[PDB]
């Protein structure tokens, strides 16, 4: 068995959606050490009103202050487990709800929500049921893994710049002031974790979320959360076209599941500043697409997913943490399936493992 992709079989109804709630968080720190608490947590804190308009100089401090976190390490879901672990017996929805959820990162769900219109990139999911639950976690593709060893030293530096742009826009505490000045480490994180509900698919996942705005009327999570993102400036109406049919998919897709109901843009020039800042708030995103030929549409997105974890969950029958269900994926094909067992693809760890079954 094999799933489609095509766009086509997915234009139905809107799904239903769970409105996410946080269940907690978690902060990774600058030597990428869990902390079960928000200290990794930034606020957002835009150029002082009345001031100069914002010129950020995305370059500063690379690659003298950049501390990149080690992409050779493979975490896949350990955090999230430690999470699960600490928290089993405090989760909400009653005797069981665990069991009967698909548990994984944001990121994972993003690029399932993509799928129908992803041109370029593939993707493999390693699948494992343990104790009712459904695990999804990412293996690299071989192509991946090239590409990100061949990395070119523009992607890198676009890489920080977009860390930088954060630095700018935030501030250590609340009202606050931003500072520039600091080292870029991307082994600190702010993750929120969330529950919801994709059809009849209970949902437990974790995302990274860029800040908190002080600032917000919506005080509670994760009503109150901004995602921070840049992007080249536009100039003509066939460049914001193309920027609305091909990368605000991308922010929909991620923002949207956890519930982040603002993005806030900081527009890049050639020389690597941003000179303009534009709100764009998530559920009006595919306004920009409604009536476009060459767009996308959201039902479409969720209903690939619903699809998809429909597929998964007939597919993993056997509940054993060290069984693999892989489903790979390529664009121009269906979703495959293949068995394995143990090592490598196995990615339920010992230490979850054994507390959970005793
Ligand atoms: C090697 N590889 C396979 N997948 C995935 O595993 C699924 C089932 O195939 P499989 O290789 O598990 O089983 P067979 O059909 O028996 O293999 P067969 O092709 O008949 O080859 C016979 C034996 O030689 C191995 N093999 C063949 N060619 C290569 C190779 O170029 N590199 C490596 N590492 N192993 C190879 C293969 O793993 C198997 O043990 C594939 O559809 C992929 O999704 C991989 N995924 C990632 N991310 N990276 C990989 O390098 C990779
Ligand atoms: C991928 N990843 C996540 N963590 C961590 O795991 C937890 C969950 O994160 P998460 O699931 O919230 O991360 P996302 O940014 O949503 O995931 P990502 O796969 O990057 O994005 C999903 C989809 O969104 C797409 N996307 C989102 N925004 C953009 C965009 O601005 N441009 C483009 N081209 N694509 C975008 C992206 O292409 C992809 O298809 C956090 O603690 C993270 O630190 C990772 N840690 C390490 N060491 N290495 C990693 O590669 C890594
Ligand atoms: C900005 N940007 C370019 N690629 C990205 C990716 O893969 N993930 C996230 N979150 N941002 C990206």
């Amino acid at each position: 068995p094999s799933l489609r992709t095509q766009p086509s079989l997915y234009s139905g109804p809107f799904p239903f959606y769970r409105r996410p709630s946080e269940l907690g968080c978690f902060s990774l720190d600058a030597q990428r050490q869990y902390h079960g608490d928000a200290r990794a947590l930034r606020y957002y804190s835009p150029p002082p009103i009345n001031g100069p308009g914002p010129d950020f100089d995305l370059r500063d401090g690379y690659p003298d202050r950049y501390q990149p976190r080690d992409e050779e390490v493979q975490e896949r879901l350990d955090h999230l487990l430690r999470w699960v672990l600490e928290h089993r017996n405090q989760l909400e929805g009653g005797p069981g709800w665990l069991a009967g959820a698909t548990v994984t990162w944001r990121g994972h769900l993003t690029k399932l929500l993509t799928t129908p219109y992803e041109r370029q990139e593939g993707w493999q999911l390693a699948a494992s049921r343990f104790q009712g639950t459904l695990y999804l976690s990412e293996v690299e593709t071989p192509a991946a893994r090239a590409q990100r060893l061949a990395r070119p030293p523009l992607l890198r530096e676009l890489m920080y710049m977009g860390y930088k742009f954060e630095q700018y826009m935030c501030a250590d505490k609340p009202g606050g002031s931003p500072d520039p000045s600091g080292e870029v480490n991307t082994n600190v994180a702010y993750c929120s974790v969330l529950r919801s509900r994709l059809g009849n698919h209970p949902l437990l996942f974790s995302g990274e979320v860029d800040c908190l705005n002080p600032q917000a009327p919506c005080t509670q999570p994760p009503s109150c959360y901004v995602e921070l993102k840049t992007s080249k400036e536009m100039h003509s109406p066939g460049q914001w076209r193309s920027f609305y049919r091909h990368k605000l998919l991308k922010w929909w897709a991620q923002s949207f599941l956890p519930g982040v109901p603002h993005v806030v843009a900081g527009f890049r020039n050639p020389e690597g500043f941003v000179c303009s800042l534009k709100t764009f708030p998530t559920m009006e995103m595919f306004e920009n697409v409604r009536n476009d030929r060459e767009g996308w549409n959201p039902s479409v997105c969720m209903n690939f997913c619903a699809a998809f974890l429909s597929f998964a969950q007939s597919t993993v029958v056997q509940d054993d943490p060290r069984l693999v269900h892989l489903f790979s994926w390529e664009p121009g094909g269906p979703v495959t399936v293949s068995v394995h067992r143990d090592a490598p693809y196995a990615f339920l760890p010992s230490w979850y493992v054994e507390t959970m079954t005793q």
